[PDB]
């Protein structure tokens, strides 16, 4: 049976590729995790339908533990995978399984470009500059449960203030661009984006270290499969090659 594999529309991830017409089944996206998912396919030999997520979230616990997004649908066996850019976390580690990495990256910092802001550290001892991260992502979870000086102190401002958590990276990424705001995130998005917007620019380094990986519901027999296949994509440069192809602008 072909596999049911869940994802989320994200640049430069996934896509609906540009077309004249109204395209139909898996034939509609692009993007690097489109081109993943291929490469996962041909090796492990399975078909496969590409399903969006109904409620667009990646997943997170609500106060009562329960999941939504793509991991609550691994949860619940409605989908067979999640191929996304779907960060590797202890909390998600108890629910689902993941592949080993294909990506690594770090949270770090999004701003417009030319300030005397260089660290997050800059960034926590002023006023002025507002700052937040999206609601409930991978991101901001870090600053809520860190117990570093830094990023505690940022931690209270983005939860007090309740305009600076955004509801996802494409309004987080429309404030730098209006407002006097920086947006906290994954360095892979700020790659990308700051390639192609030579406005912005990434303020400092990583500030964690972390990796996306294929998502499978708990004790997926596929997990290991998909974890060779990687290995083997990294032997023969094609996650090299394929970032390349997707982060591509200044
Ligand atoms: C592009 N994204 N940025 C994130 C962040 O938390 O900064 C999310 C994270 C997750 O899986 O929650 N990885 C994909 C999403
Ligand atoms: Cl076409
Ligand atoms: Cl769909
Ligand atoms: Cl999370
Ligand atoms: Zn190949
Ligand atoms: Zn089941
Ligand atoms: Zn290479």
């Amino acid at each position: 049976r072909s596999l049911i594999v869940t994802t989320l529309l994200e640049e430069p991830f996934v896509m609906f590729r540009k077309s004249d017409r109204t395209l139909y089944g898996n034939d509609r996206f692009e993007g690097y995790c489109i081109d993943l998912l291929k490469e996962l396919a041909h090796i492990l030999g399975f078909s496969y339908e590409i399903r969006l997520v109904e409620d667009g979230k990646y997943g997170a616990q609500d106060d009562k533990g329960q999941w939504n997004g793509m991991v609550k649908e691994l949860i619940d066996h409605k989908a067979d995978l999640a191929v996304a850019p779907l960060t590797i976390t202890h909390v998600r580690e108890k629910a689902i399984d993941f592949s080993k990495p294909f990506m690594t990256l770090g949270v770090s910092i999004l701003y417009r470009k030319g300030t005397p802001i260089d660290s997050a550290d800059d960034l926590a001892k002023q006023t002025k500059i507002e700052y937040g991260a999206v609601k409930d992502g991978a991101t901001m979870t870090f600053f809520k449960k860190s117990k570093i000086s830094t990023f505690e102190k940022m931690w209270a401002f983005m939860s007090s203030k309740p305009s600076a958590l955004v509801k996802n990276n494409e309004e987080g990424i429309q404030r730098t661009l209006t407002a006097d705001y920086a947006l906290l995130m994954e360095s892979t998005t700020i790659e990308y984006i700051t390639q192609r917007n030579c406005n912005l620019t990434q303020i400092g380094g990583l500030i964690d270290s972390k990796g996306y990986g294929i998502g499978t519901p708990m004790g997926s027999p596929y997990r290991d499969k998909i974890t060779i296949a990687i290995l083997q994509l990294q032997e023969e440069d094609k996650l090299h090659i394929m970032k390349e192809k997707w982060w591509r602008g200044c």
